[PDB]
């Protein structure tokens, strides 16, 4: 119980966990643990989580916590030996496994038996684990199956500053369990926490701040900010190369084009460095989310050798994307190069799509990139940023994501936890209730919810794509309408801002490029035809970049429109959705298409308020609209679907696609069910519609 029982425990020749022998690498290791920051307050922890069900923890970068605050508890439990295991969550997978590796290193026992790790698709757990590190995402998946999460008896939040959607959606679950179950504890772990505030957030839950820092990290500024980060980052790290002494070299970087780029051109001027000036080698390892794990492993290789002795050290150089910002400890890094940018997601309510973009990081995230030296050994921080900069203009904290993010989605993700109330399931910063409620209404018209407000089947599969719920559930019924490529490939599109420029000046030279590539019934097909031209056009072999910029198309939208539809088809080919396409030869290879398209937008429909006018009356709701000017269709039907509701000096609808009625009553019959429908123009023109269509049918 007591801190001096459990490091008597430990100083045992048996292993309390597995019966065998305790190896002196565990006895060394040990006697380097005792002198980290957080072991000077072990019992201070104690007797504060002895006392306490939720307990916020704040020490600096490298004080110890994620690696001896679980161990902790572990031996806290000691005596009780209850079935229940203890979680703790990182960010990232590859901080979850490192660290695995390192407490199991520190335990004495193997990994993926006592201490082990769980991430989606790998799970390295055995019934022997009594302590595993895992994502937030992952324990967040098991908590669907198990709302009560009895499995553990001790969930410790890692990280808990970054706001991520799974951070905080565990962090109010957990919240609302705590009242629930007595027997659960609940740590929150970070560096850079606005305590404060999660204090407050969990019923004033108390405080344990370890001042203590193992080794220094000497941050340094420029003397004004750089016009470019990149070659910034560049001249810094063959800087160091050249001028400093022996230790490894850390690089943050936005996108993984820029990290090869840049690793190569680190690269070939590091070679001529040492064509030329005899400098030591270097080994430049990549890093970034999409890469395959043996390779982001590759980066934990010890450094090259000088080349002989005396001579200049060779040294290892890591360019990464921010998954290297939090909880890594790589041993033999010294020196850290932040140029103080990362791509955050931001969001579009009116198209409905998230994208990435460049922008400057939190004060937080700064002395989180820095915390990654000074952990083994003293490092240093070159910040390619003014001092003032950093003290007066950037962010204090990363703003949080489920503001930055389509809430059918996200409603969709609190549904499929079983969340049965949203506006009273207090989320720390919580979004607007009637966004959610709609949002919530709106899932419930795309058969993604019952009536009674649980998950369908069609919406627990469409959780599982990356889109906008709509979106989703048009693609995956596309087979239904026999062309699911197409389908596709359109979804892809909508899933990228707008791919079509048209610039204030001179919009008469776009329009008519456009109108090259048009399709008279609809906009969607015109974005059809610009896709497949990109493709064909990039099968040549042509530069695509001059290829977008003189046919007035956005070379990355149309790009990642394309990665986006990889992994979209990869996706179905898992979940076994069939992709089938009728041929162009095909009297119906439109219409198929266009009938598709109602399967997820029946919501969005406009009909023309009268023959003559040109206004039109939406479905949804009541509101008066034109066609977008920028359109392609060159005579709207009376019936038209839209993908984006645009509000200037007058409404408009914006990508528009000619439809017929009939395909309404067929295609979503509830929704549009003309027994309890809303009294207006529009429920007389279906029931025209409906009353030809009886006609003719009982005529047979
Ligand atoms: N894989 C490793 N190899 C060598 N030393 C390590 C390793 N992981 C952690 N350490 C040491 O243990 C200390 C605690 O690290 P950690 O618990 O990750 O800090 P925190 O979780 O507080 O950021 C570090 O300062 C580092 O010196
Ligand atoms: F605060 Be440590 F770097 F996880
Ligand atoms: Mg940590």
């Amino acid at each position: 119980t007591t801190a001096k029982q459990a490091e008597a425990v430990e100083d045992s020749d048996i292993n309390p966990w597995t019966g065998q022998r305790h190896s002196e690498r565990y006895f060394k290791i040990l006697k380097a643990r005792r002198k980290l920051p957080v072991n000077k307050q072990r019992q201070e922890f104690l007797d504060l989580y002895h006392n306490n069900q939720i307990l916020v923890f704040v020490g600096e970068t490298g004080s110890g916590k994620t690696t001896q605050i679980p161990q902790y508890v572990l031996y806290d439990e000691l005596p009780h030996q209850t079935g229940k295991l203890i979680a703790c969550t990182q960010p990232r997978r590859v901080a979850a496994m490192s660290v695995a590796q390192r407490v199991a290193d520190e335990l004495d026992v193997k990994l993926g038996e006592e201490v082990g790790y769980s991430i989606r698709f790998e799970n390295k757990t055995s019934s022997k684990t009594l302590l595993k590190y895992m994502t937030d995402g992952q324990l967040l998946r098991e908590a669907m199956h198990d709302r009560d999460m009895s499995r553990y008896s001790c969930i410790i939040l890692d990280e808990a500053h970054e706001r991520t959607l799974a951070t905080d959606i565990l962090m109010a679950l957990l919240k609302q369990l705590s009242e629930r179950r007595k027997d659960l504890k609940i740590i929150v772990m970070s560096a850079t926490l606005d305590a404060q505030k999660f204090q407050s957030y969990f019923f004033n839950a108390p405080l344990l701040a370890v001042p203590g820092r193992t080794h220094p990290v000497e941050i340094f500024y420029t003397p004004e900010a750089e016009r470019d980060y990149v070659e910034a980052a560049i001249r810094t790290v063959l800087q160091i190369h050249a001028c400093e002494p022996e230790g490894d070299i850390l690089l943050f970087l936005t996108g993984e084009e820029e990290i090869e780029d840049a690793c190569r051109r680190i690269s070939l001027e590091v070679d001529e460095m040492i064509r030329e000036s005899d400098a030591g080698p270097m080994s430049v390892y990549p890093l970034y989310g999409t890469l395959p794990p043996h390779q982001q492993q590759r980066i934990f290789e010890k450094a090259p050798q000088p080349f002989r002795p005396g001579g200049r050290p060779g040294r290892k150089c890591i360019v990464a994307t921010n998954i290297a910002e939090t909880s890594l400890t790589i041993d033999g890094i010294v020196y850290v190069v932040d140029p103080g940018f990362s791509k955050q997601k931001i969001y579009n309510p009116r198209t409905r799509v998230e994208s990435l973009l460049v922008s400057p990081i939190s004060k937080a995230s700064a002395q989180q990139r820095a915390g990654r030296a000074g952990r083994t050994r003293p490092g240093k921080c070159f910040r390619l940023y003014t001092e003032e900069a950093f003290k007066k203009e950037l962010i204090e904290q990363t703003y949080p994501e489920i503001l930055r993010s389509n809430l059918s989605n996200t409603v969709l993700e609190l549904k499929k936890l079983g969340v049965e109330d949203l506006v009273h399931f207090d989320l720390m910063d919580p979004p607007a209730p009637e966004t959610m409620m709609r949002a919530l209404e709106e899932l419930n018209y795309l058969a993604c919810l019952d009536d009674d407000g649980e998950l369908t089947p069609l919406g627990n599969l469409a959780s599982e794509f990356p889109l906008d719920p709509a979106l989703a559930v048009m693609l995956i019924s596309s087979p239904e309408f026999y062309c699911s490529n197409e389908i596709l490939s359109i979804t892809s599109l909508l899933s990228v801002p707008q791919i079509w420029v048209r610039p204030a000046n001179a919009r008469k030279r776009a329009d008519e490029m456009k109108a090259q590539f048009a399709h008279p019934d609809g906009d969607h097909l015109t974005l059809l035809n610009a896709y497949h031209a990109y493709k064909g056009a990039e099968a040549r072999g042509e530069d695509m970049k001059k290829w977008c910029h003189e046919h007035f198309l956005s070379y990355r939208h149309l790009s990642s429109a394309d990665n986006v539809r990889a992994q979209l088809k990869k996706i179905m080919e898992t979940h076994g959705i069939e992709l089938v396409s009728t041929p162009f030869h095909d009297k119906n290879y439109y219409t198929n298409i266009r009938r598709a398209l109602l399967a997820g937008f029946f919501m969005q429909v406009a009909m023309r308020e009268s023959s003559n006018s040109k206004v039109y009356k939406t479905v949804k709701d009541e509101q008066l609209v034109l066609i977008h000017p920028s359109t392609t269709v060159t005579t709207p039907y009376e019936w038209v679907v839209y993908n984006e509701f645009v509000l200037t000096t007058k409404q408009y609808v914006r990508t528009v696609t000619n439809i017929r009625p009939e395909w309404l009553l067929e295609i979503a019959p509830v929704y549009y069910d003309l027994s309890t429908f809303q009294k207006g123009e529009i429920k007389n023109a279906l029931t025209r519609v409906a009353e030809k269509i009886r006609r003719q049918q009982a005529m047979k």
